[PDB]
């Protein structure tokens, strides 16, 4: 991987692995989401940021960036053995937080095969308290971001910024008692953000997966699932097929995530 | 990746990813096991096998399934490090085949790990194990070294030791483990690496935090179906810590795997 000529974005190529593909012999959305995370980490490392991407003031004040929203749209899933090229960049969104965007391309054709956008908010890693971005922190990372806006989803009033409602009981479908194993944790022993995508998808009926391709997934992150927590995944059809999703703790029913998926007939 | 000069083995380099590492910032044994599977698949593809089956195997609806996996790691590669893996196959007469691997640090050329696996022929539909016919054995022998080449040559080596059945009550357990879609391969079967993760789930976190896994030997007796539920059982048998393991279906207690692990103090 490498920073582009201007040093304001980063590119990396990936050959899709045998274990990374599903029943259609193309990369799963969880493989795509792991590749997005990987290119994001390699971009942070290439410009001086460390197991977290933090500025100097963030380390001093015990602050971390945490995902608030992930939105991904795939037009073509790369096949096993194919080379996919991913470009990523960060943008400041004033004191609300930061945004990390991605464009996916087929390496042979140069054609855009997917795009993603993610909203990140600042939080104290000890008290878990959300904060707005201080001027000192904002000034420490702005020189690594494009100054003029660069958006993976430019269109005014597009899918990436739509408000998601809370699924009401009874859910049409459910997958209960989901628990993370050690492979679901990252190097800091936190549940990987991609695991939540998998858990959301667990309550989609197998018949939908067998006859449809996932086109869009928007996921809100409200609370983290601890290593010893148990989760219930709920799905209701709102419609192409569209679904409304909810992940909550199995016991008290505390919300951890909410989302929507859009699927196209194969 | 590429076949070596003589065409009797295959080599591939991998850069260890951010999400592939554990709390020590080095690759997990499950990352290692996925890399072994990937280089094995790339070797089969490079010589004309596309499941890795011969022509007669396709005609008779036969597949190779894992009977045993044995892995020894001296050093786990760190995040961002390049690991080089060499793999080859060997005929073991009518019993089945063996796939072996050597792992090296790309910068130093030093052997950092080694693995060996035993495969048996099985009918895809009836699930009936069988010996290798001469017609099948003659179709793959020209792709294997004729003289023996062993990753574990030694006279009394750990890779071929008989594993006993854990007796109830187990010292430790992790109950109700279920596979999600990310645990399945392109043929909708549970990936062989998932069983390694499930075995490790019943090891206490304190052992994982103070020890490094040196050796794991796993026998595969029966497959876990997509809708099955598993219980993982562990009993200490032992400066080094050794454990005996058993995976069985949560309901009837039907054995799916048995194994042993050896851990050394950090
Ligand atoms: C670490 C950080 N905080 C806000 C933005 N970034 C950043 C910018 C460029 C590349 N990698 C990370
Ligand atoms: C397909 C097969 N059956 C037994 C061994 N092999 C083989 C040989 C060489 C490379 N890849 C697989």
């Amino acid at each position: 991987g490498s920073l582009t000529e201007d040093g304001l974005s980063y590119k990396e190529k990936f050959v899709v692995r045998s274990y990374e593909v599903g029943s259609n012999k193309t990369a799963t959305v969880e493989t795509i989401a792991n590749l997005l995370q990987e290119v994001g980490c390699n971009h942070a490392q290439s410009v001086g940021f460390s197991g977290f991407a933090t500025t100097t003031t963030m380390r001093k004040l015990h602050l971390i960036w945490v995902t608030a929203r992930m939105h991904i749209e795939i037009y073509k899933y790369p096949a096993w053995g194919d080379v996919v090229e991913i470009e990523t960049w960060c943008q400041s969104e004033g004191r609300i937080g930061t945004r990390r965007d991605w464009i996916l391309k087929d390496s042979v054709t140069g054609e855009v095969t997917g795009r993603a956008t993610s909203k990140w908010v600042m939080m104290n890693q000890d008290t878990r308290r959300l904060q707005k971005v201080s001027d000192d922190v904002r000034d420490e990372y702005l020189v690594f971001c494009p100054q003029e806006p660069r958006l993976a989803f430019p269109e005014e009033n597009n899918r990436s910024l739509k408000k998601i409602p809370k699924l009401e009981d009874p859910a049409q479908y459910s997958m209960i008692g989901l628990k993370p194993r050690r492979a679901d944790l990252d190097m800091n022993q936190h549940v990987n953000n991609v695991t939540y995508i998998g858990w959301v998808l667990e309550s989609i009926p197998q018949e939908i997966v067998d006859t449809h391709e996932l086109q869009v997934i928007t996921l809100d992150y409200r609370r983290e699932c601890q290593q010893d927590d148990v989760v219930d995944s709920l799905t209701t059809t709102t419609s192409d097929s569209q679904f409304l999703h909810l992940l909550r703790l199995s016991g008290d029913g505390q919300e951890i995530n909410r989302g929507t998926t859009l699927w196209r007939k194969k």
